[PDB]
């Protein structure tokens, strides 16, 4: 109930909410069916429009007008945004040359530069260049402020997940808004676009910027606006809030445009009907900046112009129907569109089987435009698994396509020409970032980054301490003139042991054999030095990774590679080696095909054994440092140590072998040497975080050899490729992957063909940030470089995406 009999007189766009049954006058009352009877009349005036005309100047104040051109309007804080231009001979903000804002220039009483978050729905990254002629205001912000060529949204590239990620710095899986539509089995409730359930606080996890601000004593404008409140009125409301007395006035504001998303859906990303919405958004920005200039705030306020995702061409004729694949199409519930999520229609159906559903959707048609996954098998970079609202079965839909259950659903529920939601690496889904103000840099271009990073920065801009989030704080310092956050390296938790030769060959009973009994103080002093780490400055370029958790492990040195060998997991946590441009690929000699050698520095009890692999009919093994890249026939013996060995399904050995024999060399050629760090990842609960040993669900049969869910590699070289990887004087260049360790290659529909037609495509799909590997291993890389820590944090958040140019 709401007793809508109260009045909004003096309460228009009040900042604190009132609880029913008192009627409301805040910018969300419409949405709650709760405004006072007189809201429209007092708060939503329209009389005479939004602009001063020549014959309104000096007018007698008339309260019925949407905005005023009267002489007392500046003091009352309610002039039309163009007042000074029409009536006081002023120029528009867009006509003024930009001049660096070296320090905030604010009125007395302003404790901090305010922040205005101007968010635009569906604003595709390429609009910055392609629409540039019709967006003079936005282009001024862009070229005079700090901008990125594009910003990477989170997956799914939908509205609520992205807007709430902007607000919290969290992945949807952590914030809980995992789509525009959800079922929560624990609540037994559904979240929809239309309806009252989405208003319930229980959907919304983490801590959005407005709450963070409020708790730390920074006052926040109410972020949201009911759809019917026109853009011009939202702008005038923010500007009014900005005239409030010091003690009442918020420091952080939000504006949201439904455009250009709304039109994009109807007309496609580049439909000729798209020019007008872009003009209109530019006009709104024009008004904001003109209104800031009026109040002397245009060199005080930090402005963020930010989109949530792009927009792609998508028509009804590009729809895949699950009814062309499943016989049982009525036993399932599908969340449809640009992603698919499937669950059983009924919990009381024990004949429902996800395994047979996936198989029925796997590589069934030649140009099939989606790919089924169990959620834990999705590329780790999407971070889309660790929430009970995300269904076990997911469909990654090709760009430009939809997935639906039955044809009836499409024609009884073509209209649309645009949609979004696809993989967050897709170019058409990329969106925009611009920061403009005293705290942002002047005329600075920064590299693409992910929207999860912004929460931290907005906290920095307001002097706030961010709640724990998925950003890497300091990784965006290069956007800021001041307010940078100076992080320190996490402290190493476990120090390594440096074992010497401690065991005799005969103490080992591992069922391994090697034809290594083929036998000089010249070459014996040499190999001693190698085992003590003589070549370590070659193979370990950035220092050893720090172990950030309590464990027991050994550093092992070799001519060609160095490892951190875990006595707990019986394999290295990491293996580091450098391949120079000149390096030579060689084969495993015939006599050594099945060679595994005990490591006389590591006890039998902390070693794997060959018997368990023999007995395990499903599981074979591979090596972290590849035998193919051994620097000499004698050095090759090192690569067969039981301590370089890791469990691999024969299916995955196909991927691994090709990576080690063909791809490392190719990258070394193209990048002028590469440093490689490779290792296992255990993420059995798919939380993105290193599993503890009691979380492992699979061992090589008969043993305590744990089976990785994934294998990673981090591939570093010199950004200036005229310098060899091992002699780099400046910034680095990185790409990484986290390959799922699967018993089949069902993921790649081409896998019965030669590795050269599918392996690299799969690796690219599973591209990763070094930071993703950090979370998954509890390791901290790049500890010893000559680079600043902020620059290294940026490097660690880099994602190599393999999309062409935007
Ligand atoms: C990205 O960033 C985020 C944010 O930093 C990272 O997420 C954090 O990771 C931590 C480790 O997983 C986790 O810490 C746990 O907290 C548990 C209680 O937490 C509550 O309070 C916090 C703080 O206010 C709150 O944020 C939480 O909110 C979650 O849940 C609510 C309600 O369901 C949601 O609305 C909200 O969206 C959020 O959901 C997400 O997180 C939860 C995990 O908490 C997931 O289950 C969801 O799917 C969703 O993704 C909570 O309200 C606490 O119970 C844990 O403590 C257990 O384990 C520790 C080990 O140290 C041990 O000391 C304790 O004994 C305890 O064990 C007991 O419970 C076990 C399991 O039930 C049981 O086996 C035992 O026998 C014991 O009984 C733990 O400390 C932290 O909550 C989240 N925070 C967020 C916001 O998600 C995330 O990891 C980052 N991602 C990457 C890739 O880096
Ligand atoms: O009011 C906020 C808000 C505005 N700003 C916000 O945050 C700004 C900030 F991130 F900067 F903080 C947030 C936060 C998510 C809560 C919400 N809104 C109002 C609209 C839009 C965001 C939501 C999504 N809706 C839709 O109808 C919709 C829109 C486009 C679509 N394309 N395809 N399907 C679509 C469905 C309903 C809601
Ligand atoms: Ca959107
Ligand atoms: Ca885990
Ligand atoms: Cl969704
Ligand atoms: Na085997
Ligand atoms: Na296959
Ligand atoms: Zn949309």
């Amino acid at each position: 109930w709401t007793a809508t009999s109260g009045s909004c007189k003096g309460r228009c766009f009040e900042l604190q909410e009132v609880g029913p049954p008192d009627c409301r006058c805040d910018n969300l009352c419409k949405s709650y069916s709760s405004c006072c009877h007189d809201f429209d009349e007092l708060c939503l005036k329209t009389a005479r429009g939004w602009e001063c005309t020549k014959d309104r100047c000096g007018e007698v104040r008339n309260e019925e007008n949407a905005c005023h051109c009267s002489e007392d309007c500046l003091s009352r804080g309610d002039c039309c945004t163009n007042y000074q231009v029409v009536c006081k001979g002023e120029s528009h903000w867009v006509d003024d040359d930009c001049e660096e804002i070296k320090v905030p220039e604010c009125p007395a009483g302003f404790v901090r530069p305010p922040l205005i978050i101007f968010s635009v729905d569906g604003f595709r990254a390429s609009y910055m260049k392609k629409g540039s002629k019709v967006m003079p205001n936005i282009e001024k912000l862009r070229s005079c402020g700090t901008h990125a060529p594009y910003m990477r949204p989170v997956y799914p590239t939908k509205t609520f997940p992205n807007l709430y990620t902007l607000a919290t710095g969290l992945y949807p899986e952590s914030h809980g808004i995992v789509g525009n539509s959800m079922y929560d089995p624990v609540f037994d409730a559904s979240f929809h676009l239309r309806g009252r359930e989405k208003f319930n606080h229980r959907w919304w996890g983490g801590q959005p910027l407005w709450i963070t601000a409020t708790k730390q004593g920074v006052r926040a404008g109410t972020f949201f606006w009911s759809v019917s409140i026109p853009h011009e009125r939202r702008i005038l409301t923010i500007l009014q809030w900005l005239s409030l007395p010091d003690n009442e006035r918020p420091s952080v504001y939000a504006f949201y445009s439904e455009q250009p998303d709304f039109s994009g859906h109807k007309y496609g990303p580049f439909g000729p009907e798209m020019t007008n919405p872009l003009r209109e958004i530019d006009k709104t920005v024009g008004q904001l900046m003109d209104g800031l200039k009026q109040l002397r705030l245009h060199r005080c306020v930090n402005v963020i112009f930010v989109g949530d995702h792009g927009m792609e061409d998508v028509t009804c004729d590009r729809t895949e129907f699950l009814s062309n694949y499943l016989t049982n199409v009525d036993d399932i519930t599908l969340v449809p569109g640009t992603l698919g999520r499937i669950r059983a229609k009924s919990i009381n159906n024990s004949k429902y089987d996800p395994k047979t559903i996936i198989a029925a959707l796997t590589c069934k048609k030649p140009d099939q435009h989606f790919k089924p996954y169990m959620k834990q098998h999705l590329p780790k970079r999407l971070h889309y698994a660790n929430n009970r609202r995300i269904e076990d079965i997911h469909l990654l839909v090709d760009r430009r396509w939809h997935v639906a259950r039955k044809p009836l659903d499409v024609y009884k529920k073509c209209f649309f020409q645009g949609d979004h939601g696809f993989d967050n690496k897709v170019n058409s889904m990329q969106t925009v970032f611009v920061g403009y103000g005293p705290t942002f840099k002047y005329r600075t271009k920064v590299p693409p980054f992910e929207n999860i990073e912004l929460y931290n920065v907005m906290c920095d801009l307001l002097g706030l301490k961010p709640a724990p989030n998925n950003g890497t704080h300091g990784s965006l310092n290069h956007l800021l003139r001041t307010n940078t956050f100076r992080p320190t390296m996490p402290d190493e938790v476990s120090r390594p042991n440096y074992p010497g030769i401690m065991y005799l060959q005969s103490e080992f009973d591992l069922g391994c054999t090697c034809d290594d009994k083929v036998e000089n103080k010249l070459e014996e002093l040499n190999k001693r030095l190698h085992t003590k780490g003589s070549t370590k400055e070659r193979h370990l370029l950035y220092g050893r990774p720090a172990v950030l958790y309590r464990t027991s492990y050994d550093i092992l040195y070799h001519t060609d590679f160095e490892s951190g060998y875990s006595e707990i997991f019986l394999m290295p946590l990491w293996t580091s080696y450098t391949i120079s441009k000149q390096a030579e690929v060689s084969s495993i000699p015939e006599h050594l095909t099945n060679c595994v050698r005990p490591d006389v520095r590591v006890s039998p009890g902390f070693s794997q054994n060959c018997l368990a692999y023999k007995n395990d009919k499903q599981m074979s093994y591979g090596f972290l440092f590849p035998p193919y890249l051994s620097s000499s026939p004698e050095a090759k013996y090192d690569a067969f140590l039981v301590t370089n060995m890791v469990p691999m399904y024969p299916a995955f050995k196909r991927v691994w072998a090709y990576f080690q024999r063909v791809l490392v060399k190719k990258y070394a050629s193209e990048r002028n040497g590469v440093n490689v760090i490779s290792g296992p990842i255990f993420d059995y609960n798919y939380d993105g975080l290193r599993d503890t040993e009691d979380e492992i669900k699979q061992y090589v049969e008969g043993s305590s050899i744990p089976v990785p869910t994934h294998y990673y590699s981090i591939i570093t070289s010199c950004l200036d490729f005229t310098q060899p990887a091992d002699k780099c004087d400046g910034p680095l260049s990185v790409s990484s992957f986290i390959l799922p360790h699967r018993p089949d290659n069902d993921e790649s529909c081409n896998s019965s063909e030669d590795e050269s037609k599918w392996v690299e495509e799969l690796m690219k799909m599973h591209t990763a940030r070094v930071r993703d590997i950090e979370h998954l291993t509890g390791l901290d890389f790049y500890r010893k470089t000559s680079r600043s820590y902020s620059e290294i944090l940026t490097l660690k958040t880099y994602l190599h995406t393999y999309e062409s140019e935007i």
